[PDB]
This record gives structure tokens, C-alpha cells and sequence, in this order.
């Protein structure tokens, strides 16, 4: 009973673009774009294109970097979300969905994101590759997670 999504991040050496999202679920947190995969595409496709309609932005290469499984207790859907990392064209767009903003690597603002991203952007950061797990009771509270790096996601 899982639905995919794709997260994408586009990191370059010393910052990363992050989104914070003015509605809907995860509203007033900084995000990476992403959303459903739909009908007749293919993940990486998906990652592509949910890129282009939160940010603005056009990518060509897209490396997958994780796999991380996300519950709701409760919630019979588990999101399956496929991460990937980013080569752009275009300046980032601030629309009614999205204000994006560059952040310095060492200024992620971690208390205003997802909780797990506390445990798996220095992953990310490091350019490793991993596969993750994390039980949410709401949407503040890690309940129990597992991280894993790999070699292949
Ligand atoms: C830079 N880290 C993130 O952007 C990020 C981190 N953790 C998340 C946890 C979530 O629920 C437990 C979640 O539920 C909607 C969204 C998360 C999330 N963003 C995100 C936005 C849109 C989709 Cl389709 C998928 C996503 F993961």
C-alpha cells in the first residue's frame, strides 16, 4: 500500500535550492520539489518534471541519491519517495505554491524542515546514496526510522 513520489535537490558545491511551501501537506517547511508520479511515467521523468512545476527550473541530468519510505500511523498509504540530486537551466520562480531560496551549506534550515531531514541530509551532503525508513506520529514526530547507505539505490 505505497504511492511514489520524487524529491529532487538541486545541490551545488557550497549551497542548495530549498522551497518553502505556502499550502497544502507540509505547508511552512523548506522542501526539495517533488510530488506523484504519474500514470504512464517513469520515476526519473516525474522527478523532471514535478522540478519544473515548483521551482521554474530545467533539468537535464538527474542522479538518484535515496529511496526513503515514509508512514503516518494511522494513514493506510506509505509514501515510497525517490530522491534525486542535480545541472539546471532558468532562475528559481516564486509562485502562490513555492518561494524558493538558496541556502549556504552550513545555514540549512533544519527547524523549519521535516524532521528527518535532520538525519539524512548529511548523507545527501556527502554524496552518499541511501535508503531510509521513517514512522511519523503527525507531522512533527519521528516515532522509529531506519538509514541505510548503499551502493545502489
Ligand atoms: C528536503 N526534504 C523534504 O523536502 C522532505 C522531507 N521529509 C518529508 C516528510 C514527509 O512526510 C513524513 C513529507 O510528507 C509530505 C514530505 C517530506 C519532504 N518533502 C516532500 C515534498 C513533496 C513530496 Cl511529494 C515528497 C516529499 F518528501
Amino acid at each position: 500500500a505505497s504511492r511514489l513520489y520524487t524529491l529532487v535537490l538541486v545541490l551545488q558545491p557550497q549551497r542548495v535550492l530549498l522551497g518553502m511551501k505556502k499550502r497544502g501537506f507540509g505547508a511552512g517547511r523548506w522542501n526539495g520539489f517533488g510530488g506523484k508520479v504519474q500514470e504512464g511515467e517513469t520515476i526519473e521523468d516525474g522527478a523532471r518534471r514535478e522540478l519544473q512545476e515548483e521551482s521554474g527550473l530545467t533539468v537535464d541530468a538527474l542522479h538518484k541519491v535515496g529511496q526513503i519510505v515514509f508512514e503516518f500511523v494511522g494513514e493506510p498509504e506509505l509514501m515510497d519517495v525517490h530522491v534525486f540530486c542535480t545541472s539546471i537551466q532558468g532562475t528559481p520562480v516564486e509562485s502562490d505554491e513555492m518561494r524558493p531560496c538558496w541556502f549556504q551549506l552550513d545555514q540549512i534550515p533544519f527547524k523549519d524542515m521535516w524532521p528527518d531531514d535532520s538525519y539524512w541530509f548529511p548523507l545527501l551532503l556527502q554524496k552518499k546514496k541511501f535508503h531510509g525508513y521513517f514512522k511519523f506520529q503527525g507531522q512533527d514526530t519521528i516515532l522509529d526510522y531506519t538509514l541505510r547507505e548503499v551502493d545502489t539505490v
